[PDB]
């Protein structure tokens, strides 16, 4: 844990290409995402949906897919955060449950400040696997949890214990 | 660390592997990020990363498989509670994780009472489904979770947030 | 900050404000502390700190006013909850601070449920009195905290305790 | 947050007048308070009260005032802590509520130590404004929260929600 | 609290004999314990018990003693932790109550790990005095709280308050 | 701490004590650890340690006694609560520690209510025994804990764990 | 500078822009130098430099325009010389820069003569053309430069000379 | 001397005294030097230095009475010479200091002679007066200085020299 | 190796191994040097060194045995020379070390001749005796060293010369 040795020694080899931001693996990753999802060089390959939005000029489409084949396949789910909240949002991958918690103050009044909040609750063990599902985000709050998938889905438990039914028992007369 | 020994020596059995692009972590990282966006005419991969190999005939791809499932069928798992502890045991089915917490005082002394406890931690996704998996306790403590299976799980913490096209910051000279 | 530039430069326009007593923070601080004890034949003032001004005709005094009250009358006020959340909303009147916490799930997906939330933070002491301010809810979510008004508030953290006549300490050489 | 640069650089200019205690702004303030409240140079200006005390030689008077005029006036409330507890007391200005919590062990027995505690609860929004009310303790525990004032006073809330009375209702026959 | 001065200055005089374990005051104390409790050079004199164990070759004997004379008495109680748990063990001397909490995973399965736990609860104020009782753990988790002793033993409280019985009483007619 | 003065001076009135074995803390520490195992042929010892003394005729031993009990009898200790607080008082008998927590508001102001509190902390082992020791409250606040006694207590934190027979570690050259 | 704050913070709202090529100043600099040689198949470009933008639909190019021309028409600009100075004024038409230098002594004292001066600096290329633009003076000092227009100018100092294919230098070790 | 502890802590029980003029040693030193020149309408004082006190009713002044005389009357002081030494004793009356030097050999050995000596140092000004104070010797060694008294003395070394109006020195740059 | 982690962690699993005498290498070294002089009353040892063990019943001693002989019989070892090299092979019996050096050119190219070489290094003391062990070559290269055996060998370099008796040296201060 050489904080005064390794830390300044690991940030050194980064200098030859260090200066822009602290996060270099998402703008170039999403820039390629919006460019790879578009028929470049080759041509054709779509599939989407469309939920309610406040936008009049543009439109917010809830991205989604589905597939299965040989022995390998990718997938990507998109959370909902119409308004960006980079610092005011926290993504949590609690097992087979993906949830987003973003709150941003976009509406302002005299002495009162309004703060909207978007919270999604996804329980898709068939599309999620914490040991592989990561999380992406857009400048418009568009969260995108990419990664493989599996199966199964259910919260219920059902676990009875004891009950006996072996020693002490009851009964009644008969004939 | 003998910089005058370990450095030239640790760089000895490295030559036949050398010349792997000084920026191998980023070069291949981009190609893997491109195939992580849209199914790039591959044999459909969840995260199969094409790595540098000496294999000339076949094409190797970094994969998991042996980290999700292995040897399961269609039975019931049995927890361990050597000594009976009906009232003093609590079985919890938290997702694909089956656990048992049973504590019973079997050893006694003058003014000191000994209490033994058995705690099992089962992270069997392809063997447990919280929705159907139930529990059956015996009079000796033998706990048995019965039910079907088939699914993958595994709690990880790999969710890089922020970084989402359109930011921009600035600075200025100082002293 | 080039000490050989910013120092002599930042000390240039300062000329017409220079000669303000090397110990201005303590000199005036004592005079302000003297008038903060007993109404010293002044035009009465909570904290009218007589500062050094260039105004020859009038005498300026540091004050607040524009940081407590402004434009109010009788009012009724109105919180914001675009979408109805009767059972899923909690209005809290914590002193001169009116807040609303309403969360309703209006957007739904396959296995993911979206939940929007509206949270208003009103720091209106001039139009809020917890003793007489009530709350009325509409079927659309429109909240209305009607009632009288007139008051001032504002949570700060300026309470320098300790030091209170007759203490005494000491020390001695060391090495 | 240059703790190893700014901290030792800001305490440097304090050296020319350093060495005494570490709360220079409270003894000189109270010393002037007990000297300004006394007709010095000029003459006359009183107003006080008197609660029960254990002191036989001296007397503990609960200080208090009241006034209103143009649009600016000062004020000062005094908490109660007969026995000093500089380190064992905490003053809290929770909005329009001033409370003092001081506990000092003045009575001692064989193997039992007695500890008295003084706790005041002030709900004076008319004499308190957290955004300007400070605190000044005495060597005898005499706490004094000085600062401006305003108006209003009340804890009750009264905020009914829903009730409906619009759609589904009830009635009875008639003629 | 000179962490960057005293710390490296106190570990300096230890170097002349520093290199082995981080603890040098227990192996020698237990090695001498198992050697002093054995008739060496002189004659002999024992006293013990024997509880249920899983060991077939050896045997776990619950050590214990008892004595009283003049005004001096040695004593040592032994907690129970059959399997070693150096790191996974926490001894607590909460007053006249000695408790041990050790949990170690000795049984392993496919994807399920078993973890046994030994917890003793001693309420011996007659053999314990936190102001003198210490602890000594043995390789086989054999904990041994050595130290003097005193008397008394009991948890019950029984502290009735008020009841009145003086003012405001009840009665009934008579003749 | 003039090293050229305090060092030779602090070692001056120490000569007649010098030559106490450079490793006195370990030398005697071993002999005291040997007599702490088995009741070695002596007048027993709760923790009597043979220290280096100038006494030629008698043999001195490090003892306690005066740190456990002193002057007690049948007794019936009394707590202190100057002002009655029947409903506002809580007597707690936590082991050999008797405490009283009574708070009553006897002083009142305009909008500020004063509340006095009496808290006693009695650590009398030779006077308290949780079982029998009860409590009796008066109408003036005079609390009285009556009952027998005889026992010693004292919550300390001296329990060195680990160093439990046969461990072993290892290392290697580095830089 | 707070390298432990400003550095990671100034890189925060920079992620969505990150990955702009560690050598962005040279990468794009080469592409801009290529299009600056021969009129590459484009809508031409005085110096339009294709920059990295988030605009997906349109293609943005860095340009000037609003730094040469703006709002002009058949004009006859007029300089300012409030007080007449026929013999004491000099109008200079240095290219697309019209200037006036008039100094007249209107204020007089005992032995001190005051002299006011009006100096205008007009850099209007789209309004001036030294060849045609003339000047007309009034009796009050109102100077008026009449004539056509249409032109662009602006004195800059960006002219790299050195470097021109076929150089070569050398050196050698030293100490 | 933890500067990060002793400094802020030692500056704690000094607050109530704090703000006593950063130049207290010179400020009051001047006022004491002014009253040391001419009897400034005071109650006359050799060195009554008016110090800063918390006493509000009375005015305190630095005295010295308890450092000159105390419990004397009109008798004769007796020196100590347990063993007679008429010819081997020398009494000296050096001002207000009475001393006795008597040495007699009372213990004898083989070839070694022991000599005991009694030396008294009396600095009693209010009991001695070189003029009248005489000395009477007894046959047992009991010395007795008889005579009146009343006087004050005490050898000190506080006589600053030089610094007498009209000096002047000078210097110049160097390197 | 983080001295703030590895140091306290590499001494942790050393816990009950400590107290092995800070000078263990010299303490036991002396006892081993004493038993290396005269055959001290023991079961005779070549170099058995009584080490510190946890074994209570048996006494362990550092020994060799498994570093001299193992599994042998009459035997007639045979070297390996896949391809015959009668004239191009040299068998050397240097003590208890049998070696073979045969080189034969079996592969031929245009102007390049390949030469294979087989070299065996046998350090079998319990199988070789230079005096009797002979060598027999076959026509295929199969070398066979036949003969009896029984012996121990092994070239080492442990001969610390010097350190005789009565030398005497000296030095003196310098600078």
């Amino acid at each position: 844990m050489d904080i005064a040795i390794h830390h300044p020694w690991i940030r050194r080899p980064f200098f030859p290409f260090h200066s822009p931001s602290r996060l270099f693996d998402q703008f170039f990753g999403e820039h390629l995402l919006e460019s790879d999802l578009f028929p470049t060089s080759t041509s054709l390959s779509p599939f989407y949906l469309r939920p309610p939005s406040f936008l009049r000029a543009p439109s917010w489409f809830d991205t989604g897919l589905s597939e299965m084949r040989l022995e390998k396949d990718r997938f990507s789910v998109n959370l909902d955060v119409k308004h960006f909240s980079p610092e005011e949002l926290k993504v949590k991958v609690l097992g087979d449950v993906i949830e987003v918690h973003g709150k941003h103050e976009e509406r302002q009044d005299e002495h009162g400040f309004i703060s909207r909040e978007f919270h999604r609750k996804y329980r898709i063990p068939a599309d999620v696997d914490p040991l592989t599902i990561t999380s992406s985000l857009s400048s418009d709050g568009v969260l995108t949890v990419n990664g493989p998938r599996k199966q199964v889905s259910g919260p219920e438990r059902t676990i009875p214990i004891t009950r006996e039914e072996k020693p002490a028992v009851t009964a009644a007369p008969k004939k």
